[PDB]
């Protein structure tokens, strides 16, 4: 198998501060993304494609797709009073072997990432090129 | 050739409980995506990932990716009184041959699946790792 | 080294009429995006997928991704008055030798295309298939 992963989140409002724990998989070789803490650890050497969709309800939303302790994309949304509404985001990434990759949310001011039963956010990832 | 297509949808609120037909190719290598059913039916077996980006104007809308029969991933956004909007999705999906990708509107409760000339809509997919 | 990409914007409302110049690169495999232009120019003749994410704030915004003096796909969104908001776009394309693929908003009269030091509108692209 090749890594490659996505997954969804079905509660709204998961902690701040901490990897977000897309729980519902829809695919996961080589069982690199870890469902009970949120995080990819890259097994295999080489560029990947990460992606994330994440909703925002109630207050504005603030999130960073890490790599290891360092923010590697930011994506901001403000809550649309009354609304639903929803921010993505993407990125092409070199890892190295024990690299750690997820998405969090940095600031308590801003947690309003929403998610529903029907009402997916979502974090997917999957190898391009091994180096 | 490998399966890939990018098809985009220029005229606005397709029919509920049926694939959503993008009609407009960029590309359809393979030609496994129809513009005449909304479907991508997978000929080459492998790992796969397909993203979407769907407006909404007019009225609510929900939408969800399928594989056959079910419903893998749920995309939902809300009218913005008189605004235009956006929501997204990815996801990575291992197929086998003859399995259908595509997306659709559950409930006409939530069809404002908005797009134009100017404004599309869209469905793209490709084939990652052949299995 | 294959050919692959994520360029982020951190400063708002780059100019209409020219390539969006995402200038913070995560990753920028055999150099063939150019921070200095906005520009990525095929050196390895094949499939491609690109993406991106643009920020709205202050005023709508209409985009396009161009492909030499063509524009092969186009997002739009009405900017949602006081609200920071986004819209996104992915789209595969077969590309030849020299061929140019950028992001440029071609009306005055929607270019509120924003981005921060805490938000990054982006533009990524990578090779699928060689040709
Ligand atoms: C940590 C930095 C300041 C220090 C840093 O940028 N130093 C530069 C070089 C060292 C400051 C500068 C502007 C701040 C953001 C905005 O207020 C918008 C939004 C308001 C929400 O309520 C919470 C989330 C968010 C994204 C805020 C986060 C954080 O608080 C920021 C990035």
């Amino acid at each position: 198998e090749m890594p490659a992963f996505t997954a969804e989140l079905t509660v709204p409002f998961p902690p701040v501060g901490a990897p977000v724990k897309f729980d519902k998989l829809l695919y996961n070789g080589r069982q690199n993304y870890n469902p009970q803490t949120g995080i990819f650890t890259c097994e295999v050497p080489g560029v990947y494609y990460f992606a994330y969709h994440v909703h925002c309800k109630g207050g504005n939303v603030w999130v960073a797709l890490f790599k290891n302790n360092e923010p590697m994309m930011y994506t901001y949304d403000e809550y649309k009073k009354g609304f639903l509404d929803q921010a993505s985001g993407s990125a092409v990434l070199l890892l190295r072997p024990g690299d750690q990759v997820f998405l969090q949310m940095p600031s308590e001011q801003a947690a309003g990432l929403y998610a529903g039963q029907y009402v997916h956010s979502s974090f997917s990832g999957y190898l391009l090129y091994p180096m």
